[PDB]
């Protein structure tokens, strides 16, 4: 499924995304937005080291979810990577939540610190009603 801004946003909040660990709502929205374009069955295969990113959030089969092909891979959202192509994301939003649990917080994603960080995110949530 590929979300439309403010349903996106509207859904977060629902989730209890908002404050999540110190994270706005607009900082999550940025996130998805360049992670995948608010697609929910994005996936990307990184050939350099064998893993795959899955979902909205792009998660590493390497880390949060397993896919059994990745080599020395763990499994942190005690999850198959099919669980994050799902149209619903309320899985995919329980591992981002775990995601951010660990000290490096919503940095874990690069992108987040070259689209993200330091900059004005309202644009993503106004006008949505949250």
């Amino acid at each position: 499924k590929v979300f439309e801004r403010c349903e996106l946003a509207r859904t977060l909040k629902r989730l209890g995304m908002d404050g999540y660990r110190g994270i706005s709502l607009a900082n999550w929205m940025c996130l998805a937005k360049w992670e995948s374009g608010y697609n929910t069955r994005a996936t990307n295969y990184n050939a350099g080291d064998r893993s795959t990113d899955y979902g909205i959030f792009q998660f590493n089969s390497r880390y949060w979810c397993n896919d059994g092909k990745t080599p020395g891979a763990v499994n942190a959202c005690h999850l198959s990577c099919s669980a994050l192509l799902q149209d619903n994301i309320a899985d995919a939003v329980a591992c981002a939540k775990r995601v951010v649990r660990d000290p490096q917080g919503i940095r874990a994603w690069v992108a987040w610190r070259n689209r993200c960080q330091n900059r004005d995110v309202r644009q993503y949530v106004q006008g949505c009603g949250v």
